[PDB]
């Protein structure tokens, strides 16, 4: 958890300019959270980037969990290995808002991150699930009492977040 160049944006919000998969091999955090689907198949975005920094062995758990569980529902979540990126993965599933999921669910999303004293975390529903990411930064805040560190990969997104916020 040896966070470093955040900007504090409340008590316990904190953003950077950086790509989530860097920033898990630097610090090694305690939990990564992963911007999830409900059947976990890292296709794309920040799944994705951080399935393939696991060489794939982060879609053969996911798959090992489905078939065991059965999938996840929108605005929930499920803990697992965090491999060689965190002790654990948090994967949670934002709306697709593209696809008419009611962004109310965008809350319970970010709920699940208070069950994680410290999590390094991207945007949710940001990307391909079609929500307004500013919107989606001031949610975070209001629903997120943990300490998160956000990390924003897209500087002139990440410059519009801050100009904003702050
Ligand atoms: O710039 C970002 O914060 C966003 C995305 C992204 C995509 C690919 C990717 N590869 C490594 S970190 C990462 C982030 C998708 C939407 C928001």
């Amino acid at each position: 958890n040896s966070f470093s160049g955040y900007l504090k944006l409340t008590d316990n919000v904190y953003i950077k300019n950086a790509d989530i998969v860097e920033e898990a091999k630097k610090v090694k955090p305690t939990v990564v959270v992963n911007a999830a689907n409900v059947y976990l198949k890292h296709g794309g975005g920040v799944a994705g980037a951080l399935n393939k920094a696991t060489n794939n062995a982060m879609q053969v758990e996911s798959d090992d969990y489905i078939a065991t569980n059965g999938p996840l529902k929108v605005g929930g979540s499920c803990v697992l290995s965090g491999h060689n990126l965190a002790k654990h993965c948090l994967h949670v599933v934002g709306p697709n808002v593209n696809k008419g999921e009611d962004i109310q669910l965008l809350k319970s999303a970010y709920e699940n991150f208070n069950q994680h004293e410290v999590l390094l975390a991207p945007l949710l529903s940001a990307g391909i699930f079609g929500a307004d990411p500013i919107h989606s930064l001031r949610v975070c805040v209001d629903t997120v009492r943990t300490n998160v560190y956000l990390a924003v990969f897209d500087k002139n997104l990440y410059d519009k977040l801050v100009s904003s916020f702050l």
